[PDB]
């Protein structure tokens, strides 16, 4: 699976 949406948000928070 590629979660992209669970790499980028680590970084946003």
């Amino acid at each position: 699976f590629v979660p992209w949406f669970s790499k980028f948000l680590g970084r946003i928070l």
